């Protein structure tokens, strides 16, 4: 039945820990964002929020503020239409894309015309690992995240110079593209509360826009950082920053779209989630760019634009000393290092991202794609309409 | 791209909160019933573990043991193969039948050959509310303007909406029990159910060190209009009791979905397809009458009247949430939860989706009819609506 196309993508500006966005309850943050992107929407045409027939969220640490179906929840906190259903989802840091490839299913199968998918991560208000908490006190364990980073780091010949010249960059493309206003149309700016140095709501609710993670950045001064391991490459300046975020993608099928006066902009050419290898646990990208890759008939070459996700400076490394791809087209507005990563909300962040920047230099093709928690990694293949 | 199909579906035994499964990680009883699925599509075929794309997985309560995507280390757990992909989803009550929606989806888009669609809940090892902290309506934001009560309230308030007396929910509750052991003793689970091997535990919880294999489904329970009359409201005025409502359990199942061309490609008759899928919301107010719409937005997504369908699953999370359903969309009651339901069978949150759709099928299968139903109430005011066919 249904052919899923975007129609519209926003998301807030990415707020540091504790930072600019630590104000709002999680709630608001997420369902501001998606009436922000049904109202962007609703322009050309008389689209409203009521005629989003389903929402599907990425979020990771689903306790408290982002528990009980937070995508529910931020619907109504934000007073939107009782009717429309919605679903969160987790897949730990795929959880944002994944949420796109399942409401792109539900428009294939002409279940839905219209639904939204998004994501969320309020790591100020609920921290990573606030989900699990009195855990004690053949079949082995998986790596946890820094561990992973310098395995990956090792299995690569990846050095401490190599990932401080990545994390450079990441500083340097972004302060350029925000320099250049290149974020502007993708970001809803949005309005928090205030808190003081002593964590008290002042009375103001400034209006946040900017990307809360930039910072100047030297070689030199990336050169003195700690590693956050004993014995690791990684710094803190080569691995991405805890933040607040979430962001938002319309979808409709096509003909119904086209129909009530709204403008398709990019489709899927393919979707995976797929596992990974347990003992490096974030090489996830090789095996979902392989299989998008692989489903899509194409090769690294026929992508104009990439957004990999930078968790981690040898996760993307790592991922390009396989797929062997021009690194001037990778997260060519920089990336996770500078931008931040909340968590549940990257995914569609990333999507957001990309269909701006084939837009804006009027491109074709992006491949999109992060690793994940648990061993898996998400990719996708969106070509501009 | 693709055309959805289910080929295999099976669930655990239902266990009682600190029963038959108490002793299994909620991981493990997953694990199994995934496992379990995949096994039983084997027997007909090459297929094996490594064949799934991907596993959705739903569960309400989301903490601990059935945290960080329980999906996915359920999967890891059982020892199947790494390169599938996992994810686990909430839309609370719901969640286990929007898992096999979401699966049929990434089918229909091309993106899956094969897929599971799961659902579980440990609710004695991980209890409702355990993934939210002390104060419980610092979840909220302090600018909730909608009248959203507890499921206990809401109960109550749809009770007294339909005109529904304590003498109605006591004759329900009762015929529950009395289907479900009508069905259990004329063995009609015994296709979809497969036998779960659980640790025994002593009179505290303790593990004895023998494993056992329980079958059975833990709940049903000696009931007479009597008995049931002599029970207290679980709220002060209210009509339910603990035998009119369903029971915290212990849960899994699983449903293996394939295209229809995969499917005859690698041997397996397919056995069902969805018809029309939702996940549509409720009235806040009265939160679980959901199933009155999703009922109603299926029905209008499919093109025919309640008088269509062979027979309906709808969960008895309370029995008012069932007659007002019904009051409302005059059904055939013969029809409706005819091996009987939660009450009887229980009520493992995030499975009972799952576990609905393969009760259903198993159902019109053993009785060579076409048409099922399969509608819940949701937490958040929610309900997916699932109409299915036997293909
Ligand atoms: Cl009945
Ligand atoms: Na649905």
């Amino acid at each position: 039945m249904g052919y899923p196309v975007i129609v519209e993508a926003t998301r807030s500006p990415i707020g540091k820990r504790n930072g600019w966005l630590s104000g709002l309850h999680a709630t608001e943050l997420l369902g501001a964002v998606q009436k922000a992107v049904v109202d962007k929407a609703g322009i050309q045409s008389g689209l409203h929020a009521g005629d989003v027939e389903q929402v599907i969220g990425g979020c990771v640490t689903q306790f408290g503020e982002q528990s009980n179906n937070i995508s529910r929840v931020a619907w109504l906190t934000a007073g939107l239409p009782e009717h429309v259903g919605a679903t969160t989802v987790d897949c730990q840091c795929g959880s944002g894309q994944q949420a796109n490839h399942l409401i792109a299913g539900l428009i294939a199968a002409g279940a839905i015309d219209v639904g939204i998918a998004c994501g969320i991560e309020a790591m100020s208000r609920v921290g990573l690992g606030a989900n699990a908490g009195p855990d004690r006190s053949w079949d082995i364990d998986l790596p946890n995240q820094f561990e992973a980073a310098e395995r990956i780091a090792k299995r690569r010949g990846i050095t401490r110079e190599d990932v401080d010249v990545f994390g450079l960059e990441s500083q340097r493309r972004a302060q350029r593209a925000w320099a250049e206003g290149r974020f502007d149309r993708e970001i809803s700016p949005i309005q928090a509360p205030v808190l003081d140095e002593q964590n008290q709501p002042t009375g103001e609710r400034r209006l946040v826009f900017r990307d809360q993670g930039l910072r100047e950045t030297t070689m030199a001064g990336l050169g003195e950082l700690k590693p956050v391991l004993e014995g690791g490459i990684h710094t803190a300046g080569t691995s991405s920053q805890i933040s607040d975020g979430a962001a938002a993608v319309l979808w409709m099928d096509e003909a119904v779209a086209r129909a009530h006066g709204l403008t398709p902009r990019a489709r899927i050419v393919a979707q995976a989630l797929v596992g990974a290898e347990p003992y490096y646990h974030l090489d996830g990208p090789v095996q979902s760019t392989a299989k998008v890759l692989e489903k899509a008939g194409m090769k690294i070459g026929d992508i104009d634009i990439v957004e990999i996700n930078e968790a981690f400076a040898s996760v993307v490394l790592s991922w390009a000393r396989v797929h062997e791809p021009d690194m001037d087209r990778v997260n060519v507005n920089g990336g996770a290092i500078a931008l931040g990563h909340p968590v549940g909300c990257t995914g569609s962040r990333l999507i957001t991202t990309a269909l701006h920047e084939l837009e804006r230099t009027d491109q074709s093709l992006a491949l999109i794609t992060m690793c994940a928690g648990g061993a898996l990694s998400t990719g996708t293949i969106i070509e501009r309409i």
